[PDB]
């Protein structure tokens, strides 16, 4: 992926109204109307738009985009950086939520989901699940054949591909 390839993929990931919303905030720091902002303002615009880069991440980005020393980042490069951050933050949110889901499923807090806990959570959804359906999910998710689902197997069960 060239930079332009990365920029075309960044644009394809976002709806056009979202792109124009991001440009409306970006434009408030341009002033000069040139299609770019100081790299000193990148963190501010990113956080205004709901992203949370660390300082180390921002330094890494600035160094990626400011090799000519102009001290600016353009809008197309800004979109590439926003999509990278959106993907990273969403990944972190999903892992955090899966760890909370496991702590709820594991009613007895022993570090495993057993067939009784699994049957009880699935029946409470209201779905017409049978004991055979519950046993089939258990057997398919239980990689090491100990009769239970630990957090590593839970992550694989839920994420599915993984
Ligand atoms: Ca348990
Ligand atoms: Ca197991």
């Amino acid at each position: 992926a060239s930079m332009t390839d990365q920029q075309a993929e960044a644009r394809a990931f976002l709806s056009e109204e979202m792109i124009a919303e991001f440009k409306a905030a970006f434009d408030m720091f341009d002033a000069d109307g040139g299609g770019d902002i100081s790299t000193k303002e990148l963190g501010t615009v990113m956080r205004m738009l709901g992203q949370n880069p660390t300082k180390e991440e921002l330094d890494a980005i600035i160094e990626e985009v400011d090799e000519d020393g102009s001290g600016t980042i353009d809008f197309e490069e800004f979109l590439v950086m926003m999509v990278r951050q959106m993907k990273e933050d969403a990944k972190g949110k999903s892992e955090e939520e899966l760890a909370n889901c496991f702590r709820i499923f594991d009613k007895n807090a022993d570090g495993f989901i057993d067939i009784e806990e699994l049957g009880e959570i699935l029946r409470a959804t209201g779905e017409h699940v049978t004991e055979e359906d519950i046993e089939d999910l258990m057997k398919d998710s239980d990689k090491n054949n100990d009769g239970r689902i630990d957090f590593d197997e839970f992550l694989k069960m839920m994420e599915g591909v993984q």
